[PDB]
């Protein structure tokens, strides 16, 4: 199944960087995408997922276990053969029920013969992949809260109905902020790692170029990919190498000092803010092959890492000249 390639997407610089950063260090947290209706905010996510190496998993496993030994006890898998498949991208549609999101035990069949009665949901499908929410700000507080928690913990625990069901749920959470329903609960916004704006281009020349590329891709997806995949593979190599470099990238005191100074100068105070800032800067350094995090890495990611946590660019050049 061909997917419009990442490298052929026009503009969306910050969106692309955010996806590369969290591809390198998912510990940065979820990505919040602000923009209007037609920005096609999940295009970049699906493209990134498509340029990443396919994952190995037990064919019949609902949570994509890497091997038979990791298959959850509540799961019933017949096809134990390990295969290669694309990194999954799961859409979280508005109005979805909690049970379809987290999964639920068929209490009826559970009394028949227990645990094996658990019916996995979207979280199971998103394991080892991405979870995209098109209208996050329209989602119910308790659902978002739950998704943020699992995205952070990397595990889904359903301790309801007299059972303790659990399975791996490690994924990059990408929530889309539709135009404007009400700049919702600041309590949740602060739980997202990065925020980016993806504005639709207003000049007809850029829109036409965007239309032209998609139309050409549709004319022959295979041929389009042949043309762009070398660039997508360069992006893949950059991420994979960055991951290998990550643990060795240095974080000198000066970097921590800038991190602390910038956050103090701002409204978005500390730790959560300071740590995300530092983690994002280091991921960037790893991406650019830098030995240590410097003031520039910090300045480049500051807006994406801090903007959404206020009650920034001005404060950045001022605090970190």
């Amino acid at each position: 199944r061909p997917v419009f390639p990442f490298s052929a997407i026009v503009g969306q610089e910050d969106m692309k960087l955010a996806l590369l950063l969290t591809a390198v260090d998912p510990g940065i947290g979820g990505v919040l995408v602000f923009g209007d209706r037609g920005t096609g905010k999940s295009t970049a996510v699906r493209a990134l997922a498509a340029l990443l190496p396919e994952i190995e998993a037990v064919e019949g496993c609902p949570v994509s276990s890497p091997n038979v030994e990791m298959i959850p006890d509540w799961a019933t898998v017949l096809s134990t053969n390990v295969i290669r498949k694309p990194t999954p991208v799961v859409d979280l549609p508005l109005g979805v029920s909690e049970d379809r999101v987290v999964g639920a035990l068929d209490i009826e069949r559970a009394i028949s013969k227990g645990e094996k009665a658990f019916e996995p949901g979207l979280l199971a499908r998103a394991n080892r992949g991405y979870l995209y929410i098109d209208e996050c700000n329209l989602l119910e507080d308790h659902i978002v809260d739950l998704l943020l928690d699992v995205a952070q913990s990397g595990e889904n625990v359903v301790e309801r109905d007299g059972l303790s069901i659990r399975h791996p749920a490690r994924f990059v959470l990408v929530g889309s902020g539709n135009p404007e329903e009400g700049d919702l609960r600041p309590q949740l916004l602060d739980r997202f790692g990065l925020s980016v704006e993806v504005l639709s281009p207003r000049d007809v020349e850029t829109r036409v170029e965007v239309i032209r590329r998609r139309d050409t891709y549709d004319a022959d997806p295979k041929a389009f990919l042949e043309e762009w995949r070398p660039k997508d593979m360069d992006i893949r190599n950059q991420i994979l190498e960055a991951r290998e470099r990550l643990p060795k990238v240095e974080a000198p005191n000066t970097a921590l000092y800038d991190c602390a100074a910038l956050c103090i100068a701002l409204g978005s105070d500390g730790l959560r803010g300071e740590l995300t800032l530092l983690r994002s800067a280091r991921a960037l350094a790893a991406l650019e092959g830098a030995t240590a995090v410097g003031r520039d890495h910090l300045k480049r990611v500051a807006t994406m890492a801090l903007s959404h946590r206020l009650r920034v660019a001005r404060t950045v050049e001022e605090t970190l000249p």
